[PDB]
């Protein structure tokens, strides 16, 4: 009979197998995909000129940390330039990543662009020629990709248009990726900017994710062959009201349970500005939340895995080891965190629970 | 938007507790909500006059079955008439149901109506004065409701309009119910009529459910305070190709995992014309399907729980006891099935977890 | 995704012929469809008891005005009760209306109901059994109907949900009407309540009408067989900034030109609280607006045609003539207005300039 | 309350003024924007090598036709390459166009791309860096742009996804253009391929356009600053039923009246494979259609203005004069057609004194 499925069972198996590898138990993602202009600001914060060699050295610094990170890193997201650079031993970075047990990912969006008629809202571009790009990236060692849409909570934002448009472009991106054997990481980041409280973020997150999945369905996206990279549900950066990690965890898990189909292979949280410690603690609380979570809940951190490393390096080659040690430190912390076994202190623990605390209908 | 939550933490807790009671481990729902017109067909099928007394006697037959059904029945759906009838001992049927540990339910839709401009498609009516009806039903013993929408698989159905409209009306229905302390069972039934295959039914079910949940989100429905009543995923009635129960189970569970948020408290399958044994076996296979299932997967059967009871009764007072044994038998069978413990032996349960080496990428 | 003719060519002609008849040059609509509870309030503003006879007498007063109203009134909307009432001469009100060359219309909605999760927003009920009601109304003399949805401008309103839902139910209402030979007047009223300015009302009116027509399209509605009853575009009742009639006319015609397809037979403005004189003057400025207007632009007034009459009557039968004279005054004025030939009289100003605005909140 | 206007009054004025200039009475558009690959097909049909010089000479040939085309061409669409080429006299082609009273247009889409999971349907790419491209084009002489989406009528096409996606990307393209002072020509072309009949094409065209305008509204598009470039409503190429030009005209105008807001400045039909004569005769019948049309109905022809000229040229510079004469004849023909004054094989006549309103409802 008449039938035109988007993928064959062979294409589905390849995508599903890749997605599961990335978020296998205890593993997370290192998001080191900052574009030229963005990494330039990072290097600037430590008085380091933004040359290709310094970008190569910094990326090599993270990608070649010792084997203690192997069990912690299921994947590494790179920016185009880096995907084609090499370590001092002549090995292309994709080979270095793979030799350490990681799956190579490539950021494919081309930045945000303003949505006319909105209060400073944006959508994301990068769809032009994406299919050919994906085909080339695949041949060059990449198995997954990343695309970032940005939404903001404000007076009249996110608006209906911004929500619908961003969800739609994510679906287009995901569709093209899957046609090329690349697992798409869908990143609809809701910024923490503003003074909104926890319930407001949870509400917006629920509305945004519902839109994202309806769009993924309309575009015939194979969910088992994807990963979701959302913001955790937290109060606004300037929210006067304060909250505990357990509340943040409850709000986040609740929002996800109400919008993310169990078919989605994994949820890899962005750190969104949270300190390295805060990001690890919250991820740990999320994994210890009493609710049933049918998908891996791990990390895809940029700042939360590089903050201390960048600083320790200071743009000086003699600080290589010390810098790598800071990164390992966070890779190890978050690996435990995505399993709910993180105790902020040293590395050893004992107990891990929070009995006598129910009633979560306040969410 | 983002103005005034639909439910307080108190209302949420009430709706959630009710929903969970209905689908507690080993429990399912008896769907005896046939309207006067539909019950006439059943009675006529056994040479029995369609009088209010015969309807009462029949419903009494099912509701007063012995204590063996107590742990099997978490809820009972009734038609308006029956909610206000009494057993021979003078006890209102709702009291009879509650005394056996069941939650009382009430059907609130007013039948299907044709959608102009479509190929024989419909939407369902019954929203007028629904809030008032719900407040009254709640007061009179009902804690949940049921609303049925009907869709068909055909050359050009379900159409975009049918999918959209039915999803929207279901959302309106659920919203009104939740404002009145009533748990809404959302029933988007896709008829098994036609010669379409299993893959086609899975496809359509996936599209329908994605639409159903997007609408529930748009209407601010509290998912934890709802239940889903969908068709299992099966080939069309006239489909020549044959499938196994494992294939029906796999297709069904896959469809649900790709569309139903984990927040949904439970899925209560309609039997849709399957024989009593067929409905029990598929339900059992569904619960044995190796994939992760974040919600209760049980029954809300009408024909699958009454077929043999109705036949044995035959409208004859003398067959009351024989008729009840037939109903109890199915009640016990499905109770085991919703736990994946149904074997033709009965209480014994050694044969389980059969096979394992399989591929779900074919779905 | 093919075409399944909702209407035959014969049905289309009937609906189109009716629509054009109602808004023929120089003609408008008398909206006397206030329900028992709404009319009761009008009778209390004149110390008149709300009795069936008083409602009948009042309706007879308007409907039996001298022949001067014949060229002015293309149609009259009635409430259910009045449709089956008779004049002192024994003639059913529909026969009376028809003998004066007017088309009989029937209000069929059942009032607004609250949308949970919104900031005091509503949708409208009345679809249940609407097909049968329309069939009977048709046999009893009615050729068109009216259904009112209510939207409010404020902080966060109209919400995406309120706009979507109200547009969809209007579409359902219109579909059922056309299946029974009744022309549906689609009324998506955006209340004037608030301190918003002209451009804000224009903005919201454009978004609302865009939604209304997309919905009408999705439901396969025959536009030539419909009429639109919108609010004129004006500043909020509490706006400080003042505007001329030319500006109001410009904003109104512009919003309409940007959303209403030329196929729509006519636009019949509701007066929404404006005084009899203001409503006429604005309708006149609208028809004088230089921009191309592909549809008839006339009136369908309730308050703006009854203000002075209800007053002159005072429930005292002796004031029959005086009261009827005030009604004729406004019909003639509006008849000229919808032709762009009205210049104020300056005679009857006892209640023709009074603000007929009414607070809107709660039930 | 800000509404966040996408455009200021001056920006609107500029776009509106440009749109009206292109479709001024008696004027149409020459679509000579064939990309390198497409123009290759045209040149190969006449045994000519596809070199830049040959393309430059051919475009020069059209752009430099004598002054007789001046009153006929309100705008000329160019492909990027041609926008920066010069005539033999050293004048930039844009300068040539403007010196003859024409507005310069630029095609900005980057071709169609397959939509995964559909039956050979596509969407269009080209949004990446479009803002900067539009700013550059504006500075270099262009005042309007063109973007083509392609949909097809088939057993299951256009699908809901195809319609939704194409309408959305058209809205994004239109939004970016208007932000840069460029008038966007929205071209949602429904191919004539297939054996579907006239009513079928009319149905799909109505649905596609309704989707297009809802999307434009959602994206805050200033309609008075746009032009619509749709297919005329005709039977599929393989349709065995025959229709008159009057029938084609009725269906076309009817479809447009039911979906295109009067605010739209103009409708510029694509020829879509029709012969030069057919395209002219149909455009003429459309302009003579008795129904009310609130927008200019003219041409934006590619093949219908070049067929004979391309053939007469044959890649031989010695055929310049002959080639140009064929183009001049077609420009004159369509200029008359967009005024409803075209008569092939007998350019002579004088009538038109009545109007009336009769027609039928078979559309
Ligand atoms: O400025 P660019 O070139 O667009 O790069 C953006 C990129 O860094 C982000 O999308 C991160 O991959 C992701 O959001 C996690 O980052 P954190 O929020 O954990 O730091
Ligand atoms: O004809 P009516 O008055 O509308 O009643 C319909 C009602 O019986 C059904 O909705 C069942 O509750 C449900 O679909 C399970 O039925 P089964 O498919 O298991 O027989
Ligand atoms: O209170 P009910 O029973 O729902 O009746 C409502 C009805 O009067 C209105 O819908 C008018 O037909 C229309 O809005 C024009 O009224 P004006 O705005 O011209 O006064
Ligand atoms: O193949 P490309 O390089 O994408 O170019 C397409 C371009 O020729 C068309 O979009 C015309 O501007 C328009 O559709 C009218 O063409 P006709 O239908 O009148 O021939």
């Amino acid at each position: 009979p008449h039938s035109h499925p988007a993928l064959t069972p062979e294409q589905k198996k390849e995508l599903s197998d890749i997605a599961h590898r990335i978020v296998a138990p205890g593993k997370g993602i290192l998001a080191a995909d900052e574009s030229t202009g963005s990494i330039a600001k990072r290097l600037q914060s430590i008085g380091t000129e933004n040359t290709e060699e310094n970008r190569r050295f910094y990326r090599q610094l993270l990608l070649t940390a010792d084997d203690r990170v192997n069990p912690c890193i299921g994947g590494v997201i790179l920016f185009h330039e880096t995907l084609y650079q090499k370590a001092d031993d002549g090995r292309p970075f994709p080979q270095v990543i793979k030799s350490k047990g990681g799956v190579v990912g490539i950021k494919v969006d081309k930045g945000v662009v303003p949505l006319a008629g909105t209060n400073g809202e944006t959508t994301t571009q990068g769809l032009d020629g994406l299919s050919e790009r994906c085909a080339q990236y695949k041949k060059d060692g990449a198995d997954f990709a990343k695309w970032r849409c940005v939404l903001k909570i404000g007076e009249h934002t996110p608006s209906a248009l911004a929500i619908m448009e961003n969800a739609n472009v994510l679906a287009r991106y995901a569709s093209i990726c899957q046609q090329n054997g690349i697992v798409p990481i869908v990143e609809p980041e809701i910024l923490p900017d503003g003074d909104h409280d926890l319930k407001r973020c949870q509400y917006v997150t629920e509305k945004v994710l519902a839109a994202v999945y309806k769009a993924l369905s309309d575009h015939h996206i194979y969910l088992e062959g994807t990963l979701l990279k959302p913001n955790m549900v937290t109060p606004g950066h300037a929210c006067t009201q304060k909250y505990s990690h357990e509340e943040i965890a409850m709000a986040t898990v609740t929002a996800l349970r109400r919008t993310v189909p169990p078919a989605v292979t994994g949820v890899t949280f962005l750190s969104g500005g949270q300190s390295e410690e805060e990001a690890s603690i919250n991820l740990n609380a999320i994994n210890k939340c009493p609710l049933l979570k049918p998908w891996a809940l791990t990390f895809s951190y940029g700042r939360a895995l590089q903050a201390s490393a960048l600083k320790a390096w200071g743009g000086k080659k003699e600080n290589l080891k010390a810098a790598q040690e800071e990164y390992v430190k966070r890779a190890l912390a978050n690996s435990l965190a995505c399993q709910g076994k993180y105790t902020p202190s040293g590395q050893a623990g004992a107990a891990a629970s929070e009995s006598l605390f129910i009633s979560n209908h306040a969410y």
